[PDB]
């Protein structure tokens, strides 16, 4: 087994077949984070908000690290960061950017926010499983998290 | 070979050892990134600001990634990192903390103060080998860092 059980990884990906095949990979490594998904950004700043009107936040427990696509259905990955950063508290979690984008103005607006990293979606499925085990075993394992941000 | 050899990878350590034993890691893998080392707060800070001794841009390229130590000769990592992070060009460059340091405090105030993540310094080789190549992995071959040129 890998990661810690207490420390929970909350996933904002709109697309089923995404979040799955990354669920998967996770799964084959042993990864007892508990995994969070959110769909939309809506969703995103409700849960990390706890403000109740979209999740219930009695199950909306604060993750220790974040992965954010920056397209997403609703309020966008793009404004679900810069809000993330302006607050004192929610600033401190470490945001993991995963998302199709290559466009350079996003990485360079995300870099300008302190993203702690920026991830284009691999298609290959070699290069995919090669990202999210060197992921888990970077935040999962080596980093010490903020407690919880 | 791994990395991109337009990229350059800034390490601000005070320690010989630390540096020599983390470069020869980095030889070991087959890294090309060009490694710069600054081994006082105020040497560091001249680097990027590209003044004083490093005046020439030509020959102190701007880093892609900045892996600090927090304890540093004069002028510490802490005063370093907020500094940096209130420019414009250079809040950008995702920064690495590489430390002895394992206090909640630092831990804390260095996420506040946009980190992009914290590792505490392995005492063991084979911890440090296993580290290490994680850290190239992620950060020279993964991840998409800002442009910095």
């Amino acid at each position: 087994a890998v990661g810690n059980a207490t420390q929970p990884l909350l996933v904002v990906e709109d697309s089923d077949e995404d979040f799955s095949t990354f669920q998967r990979l996770l799964q084959r490594e042993g990864v007892v984070n508990p995994i969070y998904r959110c769909i939309t950004g809506d969703q995103a700043l409700d849960f990390l908000y706890q403000t109740g009107s979209y999740c219930n936040p009695d199950i909306a427990p604060r993750p220790a690290v974040i992965l954010l696509d920056l397209n997403l259905p609703g309020t966008d990955g793009r404004e679900v960061l810069q809000e993330i950063k302006q607050d004192e508290v929610l600033k401190k979690i470490p945001v993991v950017i995963m998302t199709t984008s290559s466009n350079p103005k996003d990485i360079e607006i995300c870099y300008s926010y302190s993203i702690s990293s920026y991830i284009v979606k691999p298609l290959e499925i070699d290069r995919l499983t090669e990202t999210v085990q060197t992921f888990i075993k970077y935040w999962l394992d080596i980093v010490v998290l903020p407690e919880m941000g």
